[PDB]
């Protein structure tokens, strides 16, 4: 029996039992986080995790949390590089937790961490079996699983290769869904678990989850110096999950969005299959399988498999104040997607259109903070499937002179279809003095 | 009694129980996987092979997964090359399930698959009595029944040759319908199973179960260097089955919808029938039973039989941008075919058949994300119809100059109709170092 | 109690209670074919014949498939020439239950068959008592009953004589009824058990149960060299059971239409008299009874009556996408016609009359799948009974100037009527080295 942080009326409770079937999962609050879907999904991903793996396994934490996984029955490596202004924190809470539990709990080797404590502080360049103060570039410890607690800042590549050195069978990544990164979109949703991402530049919106604007009067003199005229997304995007907003970057994020089957030649050449074995309303949990030799033939093509709608509109905002318009992601429950059919399918107007999702919201299904921009996506994807209707062309035959591009200004992922998306497959080339007191 | 993954609430589960009636099938969930019915039919078919055969028979698994079919209680002889980027996979499955059962499961002579993996990692060309790294084409040992666990990628009348050669008396093919593609389509539905499939031009579409596309602004002016002007299908086809992406060719996948009798003449000549003992909403299960000698005479002929409706639907779409007309196939439930029969005889617009196609779908019986295109083959069928009617010729009188080709846009074929199309008949011509420390 | 195949839920099991009275029918599934019914008909009348016919007989069985007939109590003949692709797969089976049961079941004389099988596969020419390679023209043991399991291919005097010879008292004949053929219809229906059969050159139609076209473009120059402007019956036609294509002879299976009394003059001269014991849905069985001698004088005319109505329909179809214009047939039940009487009295539109047929149709008495043409059907009908009624003629008197012939599209045979046809009635003139090691 799992137990998880959510509020026990929250309905959310309910997709987490579509997520894990196989544990009963039983809702408890000990803390009002603002974000508490997302730690419920990383419990039971860690939880499964553990369930999934052979316990006679020595497993990588990359980007880890040591105090949080530390309690586990499974013996762990954690590496966690002081790359982050998060990380004191987190060493902060291992010391408090291992010098809390040290002689109160037998069956988990906690004299094993306050030894290797001990050692790493002492010596800043030691390989504890427990801990680690190296990246993952440059570890040393041999094992045979990884696990990426919801690390989104590193190459996917050169990351799966320097650990499948050391002897990794199979790593797990558990984080946020990379598709909406790979539609090159500005702005996200998340709904469910309360978290929005959005670009530098779009940062001053007005109408996005992710903005902050002024009030001004009329005044179109504001003359900037610099002018782009190109409206593109950046590397740097910001996420907000609950209250803790957090810096990615693009191509980092985007490289998670492995192929099927893909090949890593180098000094040793390994291939590797990549599959989504648990996915939950944008959260997803990959499956990189390592393996030695280079054995079969790749395609280069990525699958995704959209068990909720996906809603990628064109929206105009003020960005600092300009009107601009930009392309933004959505996720919509299968149900609200499914009852809201025979109605995408006429000349329905936004109006109409958000008038009939506000009704088919009734408890609320999907948070309503987004449905000025559901309802502007499902009228374009109308518009565009009618113009599609009445211009029916020929067998075989396209009309080229240099050809005709027309109109797309939504795209719109059914609850039961698959995007396919080309992604390269073929990777050929890859302690602070007060801190040592403060480890007491 | 048979044990299913599929969810217990799960509409499938009936039509399962339709297609095993001899099996009592009982759900329960492991795993939340996104494709869970072709799963449960594959378990469904491979219980049955158990239940048919003859226990005292050496059975051959060609293109074998080694972990799944080894728990059996009969003699199987796994054949799996190292053609596919998921064969490692398999094997290290196969070795951490025989060292996880080796000494507390007895009756099922696990020491034997034992001894033989070790064998096999010693002599690489060593043919073991239950596992073997050599192709179809070249394996050695002589069986008595074939197994094809959803093999795809293999031509039938060679692999059919030179498995009879070996002396095999009957093979059965458990896999996806192959009527779609002798009909010539670019997208395909199989809608229970959630698994679409997809040309290679026609990949970056907006209104198919398999596309993704990327918005754009008013740039009429994209001029490509190429310029194909023939809109044909080519060899490659992309398999999406929940979130596996599995590369398939038109030409291989296309020689299995076998005439019902054929003959394979050689240097031993031999004869053969193929019938479809099972098939549910997509799924089939042939039955290719081996005879030497060469009596009878062959038709040239393959039948499907369509116990739910099958649409090949004619739907605009923007691949890449370019606004082309191509052919996608879908299948309709039996049910809502039927209720949709009156209706089917008035002159319908795409409009009225998608409100009224939603609303037979009330609970769902098919993906409501696939009825635009149900509507607009149901509209076109009629339109067809309806044209037919006021254009009766005269008895035994054609009318030819050179004679008229009027149109058809869709091909409804009914859920109690049976399709016959011309297939050729009579068949005249036919490990890495590391990997093996691996094997431990 | 007889036990069948077809699901407990069907409604022809109700129909089949309708057919044989005298047994006590069962249901339940062994296998979910798709053809159920037909095979529930052939054991219906297989059990049906075991009864009627008198134990101490020899019983012949022309085309006879072994395996079937051999648990019977019963002292079968089989004689199974290799006449056909599917034989080889039938002597394997016989093989194999002969060698699943020979030490296990006593009171069935299994030894027999053994002994038997094993002089025939020692001399290829020996007649053995319960097995024989022979055909029905050259077979040798005497007997006094024969029985034609469903065999589709054979002159009907000629295989009747030259078993009268033999000195067969009756021959049952268990089959499809022959009266569509003898209309000379290009496409048939048999819409209870799911099979369809079409002529060679309509075999690329769109709108029958037995069709298959490709979707094209406005090309009107497809110029076809070949130019035939008669679109008339050939000999060889298509059946499909299920998902089975058979190929029949039109010569051959209209010459089944036998008469209700003929007479065979040869070296000896043999009387008989054919009637139909059993009818349901388009199966009969017809009991053609010997008699040495020539004794009375014959009509030369065939009757069959229709338990269910009859439907001979003018459609136009595409066949290979030109509009043509062909005869269908069709079995509507009984129930249907009778409640659409009243209906089928004023003129009545294609349109309204399908919409009435599907409101009629509710659970499904026919099949939903064939009432485009039942509707046309009807329509032309009613069309053709008014334009018979304000055209009353003068009594005895007609109109020949050479006379006019009026035009006939469909032919309605009502529930309760019978049909006569001039058939023919004073009939004058009429294995593989491997496969024997096979047989151990
Ligand atoms: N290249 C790299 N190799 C290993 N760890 C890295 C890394 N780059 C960043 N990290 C670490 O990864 C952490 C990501 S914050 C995530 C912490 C934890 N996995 C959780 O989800 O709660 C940072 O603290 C940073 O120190
Ligand atoms: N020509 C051939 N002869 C024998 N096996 C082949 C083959 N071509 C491909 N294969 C094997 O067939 C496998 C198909 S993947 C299918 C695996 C398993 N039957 C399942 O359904 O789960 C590949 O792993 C490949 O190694
Ligand atoms: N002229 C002939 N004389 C005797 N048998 C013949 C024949 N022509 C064809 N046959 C046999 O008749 C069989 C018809 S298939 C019918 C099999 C079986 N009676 C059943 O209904 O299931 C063929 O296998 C063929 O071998
Ligand atoms: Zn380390
Ligand atoms: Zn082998
Ligand atoms: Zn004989």
């Amino acid at each position: 029996p799992v137990y998880v942080d959510i509020d026990a009326d929250s309905a959310f409770l309910k997709a987490l039992q579509r997520a894990y079937p196989m544990f009963e999962v039983e809702p408890r609050q000990v803390t009002p986080n603002d974000h508490a879907n997302a730690r419920a999904f990383s419990h039971l991903a860690i939880k499964l995790i553990e369930q999934e793996i052979d316990p006679d396994s020595t497993i990588l934490d990359i980007g880890s949390a040591p105090a949080r996984r530390m309690m586990s029955d499974r013996k762990y490596h954690c590496v966690c590089p002081m790359r982050s202004a998060e990380d004191p924190e987190r060493l902060a809470n291992y010391a408090r937790k291992l010098a809390s539990a040290a002689g109160k709990v037998l069956d988990r080797n906690i004299s094993g961490k306050i030894g290797d404590l001990q050692a790493v502080m002492a010596v800043p360049d030691t390989e504890t079996p427990t801990f680690c103060l190296h990246t993952d570039v440059s570890c040393r410890q041999r094992a045979d699983v990884a696990i990426y607690q919801d690390v989104y800042a590193v190459h996917a590549p050169t990351s799966l290769y320097h650990q499948a050195i050391k002897g990794v069978r199979l790593a797990y990544w558990v984080g946020f869904d990379t598709t909406p990164f790979m539609y090159n979109a500005m702005a996200g949703a998340y709904p469910s678990y309360s978290t929005n991402w959005a670009d530098e530049q779009v940062l001053k919106a007005k109408n996005i989850g992710l903005c902050s604007t002024d009030l001004t009067e009329g005044r179109r003199g504001k003359l900037s110096i610099m002018r782009g005229k190109k409206l593109e997304p950046c590397d740097r995007v910001l996420f907000s999950v609950g209250s803790t907003l957090y810096p990615e970057s693009r191509k980092l994020l985007k490289s998670w969005h492995l192929p099927s089957v893909f090949h890593l030649k180098g000094k040793l050449s390994f291939t590797c299959r990549c599959d989504t074995v648990v996915s939950c309303e944008g959260y997803v949990v990959k499956r990189i399988t390592m393996s030695p030799g280079l054995y079969g033939k790749t395609t280069g093509y990525a699958v995704t498999h959209h068990a909720d709608g996906f809603l990628m509109c064109k929206t105009t905002d003020t960005v600092d104040g300009e009107r601009v318009s930009f392309s933004v992601c959505t996720y919509v429950p299968a149900t609200i997607c499914d009852q809201m059919t025979g109605i995408l399918a006429t000349e329905v107007t936004p109006e109409d259109a958000q008038k009939l999702l506000v009704g088919l919201n009734q408890t609320n299904t999907m948070k309503n903070y987004m449905i000025p921009v559901v309802a502007q996506a499902f009228s374009k994807w109308a518009k565009e499937c009618r113009k599609d209707m009445e211009d029916e062309k020929l067998l075989g035959v396209r009309e080229r002179t240099a050809f005709k591009k027309q109109k797309t200004h939504t795209v719109y992922k059914r609850p039961d279809t698959q995007s396919i998306q080309k992604v390269q497959a073929e990777f050929d080339s890859f302690l602070s003095i007060p801190l040592r007191t403060r480890i007491k």
